[PDB]
């Protein structure tokens, strides 16, 4: 590639494992958005919640496939995984796998950043840092307050939990 | 009728049946709507819904009566029964009764455009499936929906169940 | 399913599978898109046609997902297989591709139409007719027209032809 | 200077390099420009193209020379030496001669970044990224991808090649 400077191999395959598990998250937001809207659910603000979450995901992957073609990388798709689950039991689990499955790829990226660096590649290493590992620690954190204050709801009546919690913070 | 042409007596016949039951289900909601105003049940967000709910289905059997004359049959207008009920129980019960009488205004609406697409008559499957049939489902899926929510409600305290439901889903 | 009726699971199993057609096509196009965009290939034009394919079968197959739980079916969602190639030669070849995937996907339309129709589901039928059915064959008129007019140019010259194409017809 | 801190020498001197490399950069586009506009090249949009790439150089070089300042340092401006050649050949032969410029002033800008890295000052690492590194790279691939262009065109007529792509491309 006339453009490739200063890419190194590890970091156009870092980027390549990096949008499938992009997408593999997209996929597992889509599963609940859908499972919160089953007729036997029925919690519209938790299916707009992690619709809005898959959609994001899936911008992200996009970015980074752009961000290879820039630096003269070669793009190269996976398969996309199903997710692990089809039913997700309640609002309060499906936040909390949310939570573990954004802290993964957070993990994924902290890895690919650390490569960027080793290779000393500053582009990289800038383009990882905003936007993607900052929305990442936010999502976190605005995860783990919806859990928490799910939970205080919880211990009084799941039941009554969820609807007031998908009218008032999902609404 | 100097107008009428490939239109079939079955047809005929099946969508004066059906006007009836469009207006019996409307005398129904009214009778739904008139018990939640009371001022011992006193839930007018519930009152209102089945006011929608009865005007929506007036204006059905309205539609079916202008699409009789158009292809040229005669309407024949039969009594309307009473509504089974006047004290409809509760909020939940009410709901119940809905989605039920909603299936079987499903189901005729069904056999009528089985009858029409037996005697080749694609204008009246046409008309059947757009909006009515469209409604119909749709119809069902909300009132299902509202019944999974207020099931969860029911499970804490009826009384507060209704009260909130009242007020955030029918409001 | 409280709210299922007259939905049969052969309908129920054929919308699943061709839930994961049109997320398989998506996935081609965003490859396509992401090829044109290669500093070597270059075509603005042609990557900004494949990424408007891509979005659309995504959002078809998002609509056809909601139907399933609006009728009472159960989501099942499967992995998607990557496309067949990551290379496609050129803009005639991508082009000619599309046609065939275009009708492949049609005729997944079309079988699954005549499941309904012999499961007696005129609901499903008209849901399928608009605007599945009409969609698809718009694009296979268009794609034919795309790849008449390159052929045409390409008789001439391939490098001019795909940089006039891309300019004239695709921009 | 009472306003220097963590500003190391080798940071300096660097600084003062890249300002006399940018202006040299500016020099080299502005003959470019200058060339194109003559009666007997005539490509109008090229001269433009040639003239925004001077001025941008020239505004980086006028940006460093500030940081300098900022960070007390001092300095120091060399003569600019006049670009290899008067006569640029072609189109492609000055695009191809871009991109080089181009790579090499990205990688001295690559190469000041380590040594600010290597000194442990955030502050001029953060700077060099965005927004220098990040034009760099962009540019590089506008430049590879009109290169692509034009040389399709190129094997066809270098002639209408020129002529098409400053009016469809640079135009």
């Amino acid at each position: 590639s006339q453009v490739r400077q200063n890419f190194h191999q590890d970091c156009e395959a870092g980027l390549n494992r990096t949008v499938n598990l992009k997408f593999h998250s997209s996929y597992v937001y889509l599963s609940m958005a859908s499972y919160f809207n089953r007729d036997d659910v029925a919690l519209s603000n938790f299916a707009k919640f992690f619709r809005e979450r898959s959609a994001a995901a899936k911008a992200h992957a996009e970015k980074l496939i752009e961000y290879q073609n820039q630096r003269g990388g070669r793009v190269f798709l996976q398969s996309v995984e199903k997710p692990e689950r089809d039913d997700w039991a309640n609002g309060l689990e499906a936040l909390q796998t949310a939570l573990k499955l954004q802290k993964s790829v957070n993990q994924a990226l902290l890895d690919l950043h650390a490569v960027a660096a080793d290779k000393s590649d500053p582009h990289m290493t800038d383009f990882l840092e905003s936007p993607y590992l900052s929305e990442s620690v936010e999502t976190i954190k605005k995860l783990g307050d919806h859990i928490t204050s799910l939970k205080k709801l919880w211990s009084s009546h799941p039941g009554m939990a969820e609807y007031l919690f998908n009218k008032h913070t999902l609404g």
